[PDB]
């Protein structure tokens, strides 16, 4: 019998110090392609580790469809091969598109979904797994409205973070490493940022905001381990939400549920489980 293991990569959709993205075709259906760059070579063994380990299969997380290490004269290639979501990632979606109560929600229910899928542990089953770099760019848009989170380089079972993401006990070091629970409240901090950047898009009384990134006010662009430790440790600072949201029903209840992902105690903050229930009774 023929494998067919040739993928036509038809266009560049991200470029980086983590490699390229490629739009491809395996057998007419579209696949995406992430090369490596030598620099990030981990990130493909930890994710290929990963799903050696439990393959995946969760509407809302990123379809694994290959592993791929392929020798060359002087190097090594490493492609790791997914579903494709044409729609891009809700970083992208973000910044051309407002959206209504109904999407709102729907986008951050699926997110909330896939994490707690990520977070359990099943007997039988899979392990319990923590993200470690949850953020709008790492979650795509698919066209049923819902969301899947994408890159599991950085994941640990039961490379750092986006810096602008992290949350205070990774950016004051006192994170206990040895506490897998410390590794969903990492998660459940950065979940809480991504759930404000989506509910600045929600159109209420004919208001929305315009895109902007956690923290947008108070640090740079690629702001510094020290620019975020001041700001989040020290200050104590946290989004801002706008009085527009305090007419609207359903944003109100989201600043609620952002803020308890926000509590400095790592303890205090709510589960992926909850934030779903919660979810599920907003509207
Ligand atoms: C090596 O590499 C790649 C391979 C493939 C690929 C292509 N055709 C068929 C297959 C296939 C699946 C499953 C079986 C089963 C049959 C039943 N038996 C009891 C166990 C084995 C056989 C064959 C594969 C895995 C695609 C790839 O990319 C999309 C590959 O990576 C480049
Ligand atoms: C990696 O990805 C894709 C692979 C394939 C593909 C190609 N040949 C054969 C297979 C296959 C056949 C049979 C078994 C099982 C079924 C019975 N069991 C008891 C033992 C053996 C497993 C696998 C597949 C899945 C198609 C795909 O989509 C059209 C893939 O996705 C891009
Ligand atoms: C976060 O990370 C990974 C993401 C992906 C991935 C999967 N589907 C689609 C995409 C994508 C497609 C298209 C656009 C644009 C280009 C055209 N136009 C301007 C609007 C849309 C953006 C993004 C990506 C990037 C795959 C991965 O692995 C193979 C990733 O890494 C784990």
């Amino acid at each position: 019998r023929t494998v067919a293991r040739d993928i036509t990569l038809l266009e560049c959709v991200g470029k980086g110090r983590y490699g390229e993205v490629w739009r491809g075709s395996w057998q007419g259906e579209n696949v995406a392609v992430k090369i490596f760059s030598s620099r990030d070579e981990k990130s493909w063994f930890r994710e290929t580790e990963l799903y050696n380990t439990v393959m995946l299969r969760h509407e809302n997380i990123l379809g694994f469809i290959a592993s791929d290490m392929t020798s060359r004269h002087s190097s090594t290639q490493l492609w790791l091969i997914t579903h494709y979501h044409e729609m891009g990632s809700l970083y992208d979606y973000l910044q051309l598109t407002t959206l209504d109560t109904v999407s709102c929600l729907r986008i951050v229910l699926s997110i909330a979904s896939g994490l707690a899928h990520l977070h359990i542990e099943i007997f039988g089953g899979k392990p319990a797994i923590a993200h470690r770099d949850l953020k709008s760019k790492n979650i795509l848009v698919k066209k049923n409205g819902q969301c899947c989170i994408a890159d599991l380089g950085l994941a640990v079972m039961h490379r750092v973070g986006t810096k602008r993401y992290m949350a205070p006990e990774v950016l004051d070091e006192t994170i206990q490493v040895d506490c897998f629970d410390s590794y969903k409240r990492v998660d459940i901090w950065a979940f809480g940022l991504v759930l404000w950047e989506v509910a600045r898009r929600m159109v209420s009384n004919g208001i929305v905001e315009d895109y902007k990134p956690p923290f947008y006010d108070v640090v740079p662009n690629d702001p510094s381990f020290e620019d975020m430790r001041k700001v989040v440790c020290v200050d104590q600072q946290r989004p801002n939400i706008p009085n527009r949201w305090f007419s609207d029903p359903t944003l109100t209840s989201l600043a609620k549920l952002m803020k308890e992902c926000w509590y400095q105690n790592p303890s205090a903050r709510l589960t992926a489980l909850r934030i779903k229930k919660t979810l599920t009774k907003i509207d």
